[PDB]
DNA sequence: GGGGGAAGGATTCC
DNA sequence: CGGAATCCTTCCCCC
């Protein structure tokens, strides 16, 4: 099995200097704005003349403004990104059939049945690279070995706009060299958690006994790691597709009112069933985000479709259990659907 | 004992 | 002091 990956620089900041190319060499911070004070949000993506000083994707845009206070700072679209990321995955899929997009920026390409070896496939990242290049001037970084998980470590090494293959070799090699940190699926919780053990590189995960790593970080987790480990990991490219559609919005004013909470949360469904378009869910889930930022969801299951005028009538069900289960206010409130038809 | 699925909190990532 | 989506653990029914 040969797979390549290709991830897409900075992808957000990228399209804007793409839309705009006044701004490359410039710091570019792609922002959300909630819209509660001026610069209230949080950063989505910075290009790396902006993470050079600090600048992070997760970050309050306040403090990214407090670092580079006349960077260009620009509202997310993510309509655009979704249309040119559609885009790059088109010329992706006339190298290989089996495609996996795994996000916005990225997918996996099985790319076994058209090359023989790493030389063959490095050519082929050559020209991945070339052609998206050429017709979306966006660059990319690809990465190629013998499975998803390292083919997208090596990319994660070369980024950006670099290409990497990890032979068969480099593979035992990082095992034990490599930070169990920067294993794919693996954040920030389960890394600090992963810290607490002595585990720091992916080798040490087998040293240890199943019991204890599946208590700490789950098991889910934990064969995920031994797998790698062992060098047994082997998952295959599958067409991915979307399971979920939902919308949050962040009201204005802190709230238990009931009345004060509905044309938020109706304004969430309906763009949720405008993205929807033609795909009827039947499950329906009403979440909102408390004062202390915490989530409370509730849902609900129906053995057919949902209507948007039944969406309506169940949202507020849902919603008016959430404020009788907790007593605390609401600062967000949205809604998502799934199992669809 | 566990299939099968629903509920919803917990993580990951742009 | 965002937001989208998936991950994944528990719980439940019942054969
Ligand atoms: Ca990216
Ligand atoms: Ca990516
Ligand atoms: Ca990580």
């Amino acid at each position: 099995m040969i797979v390549l990956f290709v991830d897409f620089d900075y992808f957000y900041a990228q399209v804007e200097e793409v839309l705009n190319p006044s701004l490359k060499g410039k710091p570019v911070v792609v922002c959300v704005f909630s819209g509660r004070f001026e610069d209230s949000g949080a950063v989505a993506t910075a290009n790396y003349e902006a993470r050079k000083f600090g600048v992070k994707a997760g970050i309050p845009i306040v403090e990214a403004k407090k670092i580079l206070p006349n960077a260009v700072y620009l509202p997310m679209r993510k309509e655009v990104y979704q249309q040119v990321s559609s885009r790059i995955m088109n010329l992706l899929r006339e190298y290989s059939e089996k495609i996996e997009i795994a996000s916005i920026d990225e997918a996996y390409l099985d790319i076994s049945d058209k090359v023989r070896d790493y030389r063959e496939a490095y050519n082929l990242g050559l020209e991945i690279k070339n052609k998206i290049l050429e017709k979306e001037k966006i660059t990319v970084t690809v990465g190629i070995s013998k499975n998803k998980v390292f083919a997208k470590i090596a990319a994660d090494m070369a980024k950006p706009n670099g290409i990497k293959v990890i032979d068969d070799e480099e593979v035992k090699r990082l095992i034990r060299e490599l930070d169990i940190a920067d294993v794919p699926g693996i954040g920030n919780i389960t890394a600090e958690k992963l810290k607490k053990l002595g585990i720091n590189k992916l080798v040490d995960t087998l040293s240890i006994e199943f019991d204890k790593l599946k208590g700490m970080i789950g098991e889910a987790k934990a064969k995920y790691l031994i797998s790698l480990a062992r060098d047994e990991y082997n998952e295959p490219i599958r067409t991915r597709v979307r399971k979920s559609i939902g919308r949050i919005v962040t009201m204005k004013r802190n709230s238990r009112n009931l009345e004060e909470i509905k044309p938020y949360l109706f304004r969430a469904i309906e763009e949720s069933y405008y993205k929807l378009d033609k795909r009827i869910p039947k499950a329906i889930h009403v979440v909102a985000v408390t004062e202390d930022l915490d989530i409370v969801s509730r849902g609900r299951t129906f053995p057919h479709g949902i209507s948007k005028e039944t969406a309506y009538s169940e949202s507020v069900k849902l919603l008016q259990k959430i404020l009788e289960e907790d007593e605390r206010k609401i600062r967000r409130i949205g809604v998502r659907f799934s199992k669809f038809i």
